[PDB]
């Protein structure tokens, strides 16, 4: 009946909207782009799919290519996997990566410990488990605390591009989007892609345009060819 | 004759950069995009122009479609439709939509209020009625307080893609562009189809980057086939 | 060894990141996005290339072109060519524009001054100049500062799009992107074109949607046609 | 109602009426009828006004029939619509007028939308 309905913040809430204000303030974020062919990725699935879940017990995804393409970029930018804290730099030795996952309760970042060290389908099962408890509810603090770098996918919901904000108190944050096919040029003919743009969004007071260009570039590269973190080149 | 000249700013535009510039710092604005296939649209003009204009003695605009797609999206998710006032979350129950217009002396946002029973005939009026006023200045302060939202349309300027500001104390906006013909995949096929960029900016304070997603392609749908807001789908 | 590594930030680089994100603080910066066809251009390198460095001694190269269309939009939008001191809006007489050129160091802007006075060929010349020193760290004080507006190009790195940030004080600045073959819509149709897009990043306090866009669109027509200089339409 | 309530409700009656669980309540008043003998094939035919009801509205078959579209001919899903009406209240003008309307709705129901 009323045409207002006034609805008062819970403290926890009110320190929360009061805190990601107090970080983006302190903060010079800027966001730069790029766009990644998945052809070949999802050639990938379809090939060895059924061979993958078979021998391990999981089904590849697409988050294991992008954490393993992450990795590697935070190895070659190491000032991306670094942090501000005071008067210092925080460079890490180490590879923690923040996985956005929906909870029914709003949007949480439980922490990929290592992710280094895991195969593809150690991150596959993983993810899997975490974000089976960030279903559930069961997330704990531990779980939720740390993170050298944050990856979000907002591609599950249609976005075409957009600017993710940074997770507090990394220096980068990488949203994923949707795959959409799109006519491309390819060795002057066209032909139709899926296509999905990337989104690095980095505090400008830590990593300069040339590093946040290359750090991206670098995933695009491993993406679009998953055989050069082999090469590595 | 000299190189620089200094002008003294009014004491007006004094404390009107001096609060989009407090108001900004007080919100944690974020863009997120989508395109849009404009064609539909343009070919419903064509097919009922003519009628449409003798019937309600208006022409069918662009506008009328834009306000009838945010309506709807503003109904099904609530959180755009409010604003953030102390601690309290202020949602409201009517559907007011400012629309910017731009005047001799500047751009001023009137508002459509109630838009959500006016039929698009009806609002295609409202419409020039407001930008008419807004044109010769006759623009009351009752005219141009309000609004839960606001639609500004740079296309007119032949904008491709921007990140529009939030009007104070709204929590987000939309931002047309400019219509361009641009190559689409479409069922396998490469096809010239009317494109424009969509922009929504929102206040992550209020709204996620789930719904701020979902908000635009609920936009979008709405836009490439109207009917959709007779099924409701 | 140690998982972390902690390194103090020099005193100079304390007042670096410590004030940029004060003036980031201190303006409402907003970025438009536009592209533009580098056809034109190139043809215009191949077909005068070698008969320009035999003239003037100098290759003609991109930024000529660039910066002469950035003057021309400063002529055309006093607003953009203006700065905030205090509360006082000051206009420049003159066209100095500043250059983002990568120093071992880091990045620095060494001012082109008087740009519109310059001829095509004496534009490369100063660049070259002011990169070689840049390069080799001679770049003095005065070299550094000043400049009404800046123009940074990341296409080197092989960025596609991005928000560059306002150089202070200045009140716009002007990002360059890598030239992609794209397929584009040509009079019905599809060919594919090398395409650039641009982003302005801009202090809406002072430069409104509708200057920027104009701006912005400005610079694409004097791009995609130089000629268009020289009859000043 | 909207489009899915409408459905509801008839499915509800529906149910209703084929267990005989329908009231005097359900079945009393409305201001115009609509009837479907499509279920059956009917081609076409004659609805009989529904009292005290001044007009009804006859649905049939969906059948495919070559029609003229453009200067071409192309096969479409065709249904004849009949209009009875009391003649003491509607003339000519205004059934032909209804009958129209519901053709160019259903033809391209946005034009509910548009209100053209």
């Amino acid at each position: 009946a009323r045409s207002e309905k006034r609805v008062p913040m819970t403290r926890l809430r009110k320190r929360v909207a009061e805190r990601l204000l107090e970080a983006k303030n302190s903060t010079a974020m800027l966001t730069t782009f790029n766009e990644v062919n998945m052809k070949p990725i999802m050639d990938l699935r379809k090939q060895y799919g059924e061979a993958f879940e078979k021998r391990h017990g999981i089904r590849l995804g697409f988050m294991s290519f992008y954490v393993k393409a992450v990795v590697e970029a935070l190895k070659r930018y190491p000032e991306v996997n670094a942090s501000i804290d005071g008067d210092d730099v925080v460079y890490h030795n180490y590879f923690d990566v923040s996985m956005a996952v929906s909870t029914p309760r709003g949007l949480v970042t439980p922490v990929l410990r290592d992710v280094d060290t895991l195969g593809m389908a150690d991150i596959e099962k993983k993810i899997k488990e975490l974000a089976v408890k960030g279903r559930d509810g069961k997330l704990t603090v531990e779980d939720l605390t740390g993170g050298n770098f944050t990856i979000t996918n907002g591609g599950v919901f249609g976005s075409l591009m957009s600017t993710p904000i940074i997770n507090p108190p990394q220096s980068a944050i990488l949203g994923m989007h949707a795959i959409k096919d799109r006519p491309m040029a390819v060795n002057g003919q066209v032909e139709i892609l899926p296509m999905m743009y990337l989104a690095l969004s980095y505090d400008h007071r830590l990593i300069d345009g040339r590093e946040s260009v290359g750090f991206l570039v670098t995933i695009k590269e491993l993406l679009e060819d998953p055989t050069r973190l082999l090469l590595d080149v």
